[PDB]
Formats: C-alpha cells, structure tokens, sequence
C-alpha cells in the first residue's frame, strides 16, 4: 500500500486568517501517485483548523461574524489564567473541527463544484503546520 | 490494497430534510468487498451534511430547532449580496461537519447500537451527491 | 495492507467527564505495528465524543460552560417524549463531531505540540465505548 505524508507551514500576518490550501493538497495527492485513496488535512494545533467552505466573499464575511458570535473573544475565559487570551480560538477550533478527509478519485482529489479547502487561522502570526496524510493504491 | 467508489444522489422534496443513507452505506460496504477497512460518507456540497444521528422523532425535531437557533436563516447575511440566502445552510454545514468516517470490521459497518447516518439536507430541491469512498482489505 | 481494530470502554462515575486516552490510542498504534497510515478514533454513541483538546485545566472549563451554553440542559426538548432527558448530550455529540482522525508516521501518532485525544462523556455512568480503528501499512 502506497503512504504520502507532507506537512504545510503558516505563519499568517493576521490573528484570524483564511488561507486557501486547495492547491497544496492537490500537490500532494499528485506527488504521492495515489490513485484511489483518502486524504487526511488536518491541523496540528488548537487554535486552527481544516474546514472545508467554499470561494464567495460575503460568505466569508458571515463566517467570522457567525464564529465570533458563537464563539467570541472574552477576556473573562478561564483559560486566562495562564496569561492567554486566546481562549475563543480554540472554541473556534472545536465549533468548526480541526480536519477534514477527502476521496481521492482516478488520481484526483475528489470535490463537490463548489468545494475550497481552507487553513482557517483563529490565533496566528506564528509558525503553525496542517499535516497532509494520504493513504491508497 | 482495495478501494471502492460510489456516489449518491438527492433531490429531495423539501429545502431541509433528513434521509436515513445507512443502508446504503451498508449496499456499498458489501459490494466493495472489504473485510477491515475506513469508509468515508461526505456531502460534496457546502449546504448539505453526512451526520450520524439516532432513530428518534423527538430528536429529529430538537435539531432541527437547534440549528435554526444556532445557525438561523437570515435575510441580511452577506453571502445575500449573490442574491443567494442560503447563507444559514452553509453555516449549518460548518455546525454540523460535511462527513464521516466509519470502520469496516469482519466486512460489516462497524456502528454503534443506536447510531444511524442520514443526508442531512439544508437547501435542497435540486440534484446534489454524497460520496462513499471504501479503502481496505 | 495491515489492519486494527480495538474498543475502548467507559462507565464514568459522573454523567459528564473529560477522559484521557492518548496513551491509549498511542498503546493500540504500537500493537498494529503499523508504519505509515490513519487512524480513527470515534465514539459509538450519540451521547458522547472523541475530541481532541489540549490539558490546561481552565480550557477544559470553558468548554464545559460554552458547551452548556450553545447545547444546555433543558428539561423540555422533545426527545423527553420518551422520557429521557439526555437531549442536551445529543446537542453536544452534534457540536463537538462524534470523531478524528489522526496520522500514524514512522510507527506513531503524528500529534501537534499540544493535541490531547479525550473522550468526552455527555451522558455516562454506563458503559459505552470508543473504537480505534487502524489501516495502513
């Protein structure tokens, strides 16, 4: 059986970023010459995460709002009291699940029309790796 | 290694609804062959979920008002700016997670004694897939 | 191609508990003597989650108060038609995604800086269980 293991790093000049990775993946699933297969995309820390979303801008917008909603900054976190204020990304990190797992078909990543895989950054502006495992013949 | 592939097609009636796949799944584990194995189940669109959820009707309808509650239609979100609102439906989606892995062990899928996999459909009325993808021996 | 299959059982002592099982995990990864490859870790009830967290202790109470918060306790979800009054831990399952999926790399676990795998009890005080399965060779 055929394994493919390749780590991708971020350092986001951002606190909370959205980075397209699709690419990058598919660069993987080419170099490990998989044709049929799965793909793990994960990410390797708390406070970011693989998520799957698609292109459109205002949905983009609705995301930050919907997680901050759901998930706001707060100075009050318990988590605060290691000096850490970041508490809301790792509840961000939960809410919209660390990784994703994708197909891979005839030697292509298999996506929807309209699917885009994200690095979604909820505490950045340091070195961070997503971890790309595929798995195949 | 053996690998299997199969799509699955809705339509359903409604713009929200849930159908119950895992006999599907199942038809797939079998006809791949597989004795130990990972089966993969994701929605291959951003407005629409694989989730495992139980049988019951009182539930059924808890997540539903849950998901309104957490994730609520919305006539001002800004992805409406494609004259498209179903903008809760993607949100939805991130709440809920697009898939699933399940194991394959002694050639059955491995499930637990209440656990059952449905489409969860978020925006529905019009042509959209899941894909079942089997790796194993 | 190689093959794993382990189960892992809890009775917590309380309704909701936060358990450690990295080492568990990391215990079946060794015995499936498996180089390269993925490994799920999921939880067969819909009351219950593997997560994956980190160990501060005041993080582990924020997400208990922002669990309770986005999915509480509430003694009038329908699901209580049938007299159980669990429904919140079913919120929680959906919330939290009832699995992961994680790498195996040179015979380990490829596990972040910080990354704890938890099974995360909603509903406990009976037996309930975790499977690990793994593939890969």
């Amino acid at each position: 059986m055929k394994a493919y293991t390749k780590y991708l790093t971020f350092n986001t000049k951002k606190r909370r970023e959205l980075i397209r990775i699709t690419d990058e993946v598919k660069k993987a699933v080419e170099e490990s010459e998989v044709k049929e297969g799965l793909c793990l995309v994960s990410s390797m820390h708390l406070t970011s995460s693989v998520i799957i979303q698609d292109d459109e801008e205002g949905l983009h917008e609705d995301i930050w709002e919907w997680l901050e909603k759901l998930a706001p900054y707060r100075p009050d976190y318990k988590h605060h009291r290691t000096g850490e204020d970041n508490g809301d990304a790792h509840l961000k990190n939960l809410l919209t699940h660390l990784q994703v797992v994708l197909p891979i078909t005839n030697g292509k990543l298999d996506l929807g029309p309209w699917q885009e895989i994200f690095y979604a950054e909820f505490d950045g502006q340091r070195p961070k790796r997503v971890v790309i495992k595929i798995i195949g013949e």
